[PDB]
């Protein structure tokens, strides 16, 4: 039996990678590059709609138009869940990770309060996966897991500290079935380090949002892209594994049909599937 709906929400404020970023990695290289910062590239790069890393809206962006509220998106693709990010270039000039995110947002506030009545998404953990793969980090999965989880938990500590009320943490994706993922024969470890941050993290925000009095919502993405993958025909969805617009070893031609595919690159999912995400998510809310 379902529980009563949250309360509405007029505010959002997210946190989060590429899987919400809606335009600041794109402002954020360009002014890099403006600026000379060795290494930095434009990202996301030409294959992208209007900045964001896939061919449409990010989750959190449907979840905005679907609750009535306004969104300011601080999400920065390539963003760990601590203070930087995949582009470790990118350290120079700012930290863009979860933690920088948190900070910057603090720190801008103007003398204003936090809003107690704003929805603080969290959506972060893939590229501490994908950087401690792609550069052979030094610690074990399960270690990494941890402090993945000890970091999520700090950043809602945090913006609890400072006023935030209001939370919605989504779990981490299924990395298990990324493109890039699968050709890179690591599918057991995503698999084993997914499970142990989204066994661990709800436990901990659990506890959290007893301590400090916090609306706390929990989004089980792994559940809903398994239930998606499950029946694709039932969301009108064809390819599961192929990405629409294949990005490596290099651009080739995008699909015909991006709205029957899951992946948009060998990372990140289409407007599609953003959209039964941000769907998804609002349905612990009353508009």
């Amino acid at each position: 039996h379902t529980s009563p709906l949250l309360a509405p929400v007029r505010q959002i404020h997210a946190f989060g990678d590429s899987y919400s970023d809606n335009g600041e990695s794109q402002r954020l290289t360009r002014e890099m590059l403006a600026k000379g910062i060795a290494g930095a590239q434009a990202l996301p790069g030409e294959v992208y709609w209007q900045g964001r890393w896939s061919n449409g809206p990010t989750a959190v962006e449907v979840l905005a138009r679907q609750l009535g509220a306004q969104l300011a998106d601080h999400a920065v693709g390539g963003a760990k869940s601590g203070a930087d990010n995949y582009y470790g270039w990118m350290s120079a000039y700012r930290h863009t990770g979860l933690a920088g995110q948190v900070d910057a947002y603090l720190a801008t506030l103007d003398g204003k309060p936090v809003d107690g009545q704003a929805l603080h998404f969290i959506f972060v953990s893939a590229n501490d996966f994908f950087e401690h793969e792609d550069f052979a980090g030094e610690q074990p999965l399960e270690q990494l897991a941890g402090s993945s989880v000890a970091n999520i938990r700090a950043a809602v500590q945090r913006l609890g500290e400072a006023g935030a009320r209001r939370f919605l943490v989504v779990s981490s994706t299924d990395l298990s079935v990324v493109p890039a993922v699968v050709a890179g024969n690591r599918v057991e470890r995503a698999q084993r380090y997914l499970q142990a941050v989204n066994a661990s993290l709800p436990i901990q925000l659990a506890a959290l949002r007893k301590t400090r009095g916090l609306e706390l919502s929990w989004f089980d993405h792994l559940t809903f892209s398994r239930h998606l993958r499950r029946n694709p025909a039932r969301y009108g969805l064809v390819e599961l594994d192929a990405p629409c617009q294949p990005t490596q070893p290099s651009v080739r031609p995008a699909c015909a049909n991006p709205d029957q595919y899951y992946f948009w690159n060998e990372w990140h999912p289409t407007r599609r599937v953003h959209q039964l995400a941000g769907e998804a998510m609002a349905a612990r809310y009353a508009r």
